[PDB]
């Protein structure tokens, strides 16, 4: 069966985890223990189509930025994840864009950009400010909850959606 080798990117906090262990194990981590990096893999079926999901969880802790090359070279298609109540997480998202596109060599490298935690009212990136980074990128925009699971699913799945257009 066809295997997705998918990779969640994004600043500290932003909920790579629990966004990653919402989709997998449909429960929401409430405790905050930063990631180094954990691998997930599950069997759904997508679009009619029996498929492996590989999912790469990623560190946003700047402190190890070191290992961003190599699960770059290995994953097919980014989850960049920032969260709607921290501004600096979507301006970190540039740094991500274009080191996977150095190491990618491509201007066409199958990504989505989330909005996670979209339960939360203390909003300051607003939704048109972020399909018009996405629209820049070529990519999708698609905003979710991973308390809520609202758009989890949606997300990773438009991820894969997104490979195969490649
Ligand atoms: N209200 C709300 N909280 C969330 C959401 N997603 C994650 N969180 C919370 O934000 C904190 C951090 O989440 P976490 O998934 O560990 O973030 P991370 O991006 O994986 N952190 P790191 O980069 O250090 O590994 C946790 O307390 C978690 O419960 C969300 O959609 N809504
Ligand atoms: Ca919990
Ligand atoms: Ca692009
Ligand atoms: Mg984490
Ligand atoms: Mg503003």
């Amino acid at each position: 069966m066809t295997e997705y080798k998918l990779v969640v990117v994004g600043a500290g906090g932003v909920g790579k985890s629990a966004l990653t262990i919402q989709l997998i194990q449909n429960h929401f981590v409430d405790e905050y223990d930063p990631t180094i990096e954990d691998s997930y893999r599950k069997q759904v079926v997508i679009d009619g189509e029996t498929c492996l999901l590989d999912i790469l969880d990623t560190a946003g802790q700047e402190e190890y930025s070191a290992m961003r090359d190599q699960y770059m070279r290995t994953g097919e298609g980014f989850l960049c994840v920032f969260a709607i109540n921290n501004t600096k997480s979507f301006e970190d998202i540039h740094q991500y864009r274009e080191q996977i596109k150095r190491v990618k060599d491509s201007d066409d490298v199958p990504m989505v950009l989330v909005g996670n935690k979209c339960d939360l009212a203390a909003r300051t990136v607003e939704s048109r400010q972020a399909q018009d980074l996405a629209r820049s990128y070529g990519i999708p925009y698609i905003e979710t909850s991973a308390k809520t699971r609202q758009g989890v699913e949606d997300a990773f799945y438009t991820l894969v959606r997104e490979i195969r257009q490649h």
